[PDB]
């Protein structure tokens, strides 16, 4: 492709390295992202919302193109999210008066969409976001209140996993979450983990968000987690990894690029991550970025509007960082 070795080759022997994307990157980065990864995630082109608009219409124009992307070069593909409290229509909890939809009602309509979306990538999704940060941060709370709690019920996880494992019995059924190292929301998510597969439920993984930033959280923290959840006798998959310069709430906004201090930081705390990563490869089967490159990610607009991030190890022009080079795989 040009110089630089490639990212997902360098790993091939460990655990896929992908990317989230969106269509309109592939018809310009298309050539890149086959070069550097080896599985792919629809940003946001696969969620509810993005392919269920209205009740009797689905749209998987976008996810098709994804998918067709993907499996036309041996490119994995991660489905993101069914079960989510946001980026879900209106519509879904809702009866024809504008009221909150019945148990009943819930259950129907989501047995539906599982069978729809599932279904359709039958074979072609080698794991699934069933359910996506059903746990609270706020530390005396466990279970985040939202709509599928409240009109489904409290069964909803359960329902979600036997849904998404009879659509697509070969697919691996995750449980994703954000803050999963936090050793508060660790044990909560272990738990609830723990509690599913007790009552039968057919979750083969977790989900670590890897939403980090270059201070933290620390390997000890990183390291505990990982063993945690690995112990559940579940693979782990980092689905939406990147390093934000920045941490909580920052306050600093007149960047119009990284500090050198948050460069020399970022590139050896990539450095320390992937070498935790190829510690555990055992444990972890797939690395996702949330993003391709520096020229483009969902941090420029979050927490902050408007405020451009560098969380990658490509720059916004698609070149090595030297984080990339610290990171590249033993095979």
């Amino acid at each position: 492709s040009t110089e630089i070795p490639s990212l997902s080759a360098s790993y091939a022997n460990s655990f896929k390295i992908g990317a989230a994307v969106h269509t309109r990157m592939l018809q310009t980065e298309g050539e890149f992202i086959a070069k550097h990864y080896n599985s792919v995630t629809a940003e946001n082109q696969m969620k509810f919302e993005e392919v269920h608009p209205r009740e009797h219409e689905y749209t998987f124009e976008a996810a098709d193109e994804i998918v067709d992307f993907a499996v036309a070069r041996g490119i994995g593909v991660r489905g993101h999210t069914l079960v989510w409290h946001n980026q879900t229509p209106a519509w879904m909890f809702e009866d024809a008066s504008g009221g909150t939809a019945s148990r009943e009602m819930m259950l129907s309509r989501l047995k539906q969409h599982i069978d729809t979306v599932v279904g359709r990538y039958k074979d072609q999704i080698y794991a699934w976001d069933v359910v996506n940060e059903a746990i609270e941060d706020k530390t005396d709370l466990i279970m985040r209140d939202t709509k599928w709690l409240r009109l489904l019920g409290e069964d909803y996880l359960v329902q979600a996993f036997n849904m998404a494992h009879e659509a697509d019995p070969n697919a691996l059924l995750f449980y994703n979450d954000y803050n999963e190292t936090d050793p508060v929301k660790r044990e909560k998510i272990y738990n609830l983990v723990r509690s599913l597969l007790d009552q039968g439920a057919p979750v083969h993984g977790i989900g670590m968000q890897g939403h980090w930033n270059i201070h933290g959280p620390s390997m000890d923290e990183i390291r505990q987690a990982i063993e945690r959840y690995a112990s559940l006798d579940v693979q782990l998959h980092v689905t939406e990894l990147d390093l934000s310069v920045f941490r909580h709430e920052d306050q600093r906004t007149d960047l119009t690029e990284p500090t050198a201090e948050m460069a020399e930081l970022q590139q050896k705390r990539y450095e320390d991550i992937f070498g935790l990563f190829r510690e555990y490869r055992s444990n972890i089967t797939s690395v996702t970025f949330w993003g391709v490159a520096d020229n483009y990610t969902w941090l420029d607009n979050f927490p902050v509007r408007g405020r451009k991030n560098w969380p990658f190890v490509f720059d916004t022009e698609l070149q090595p960082k030297d984080s990339f080079w610290r990171i590249i795989g033993q095979d």
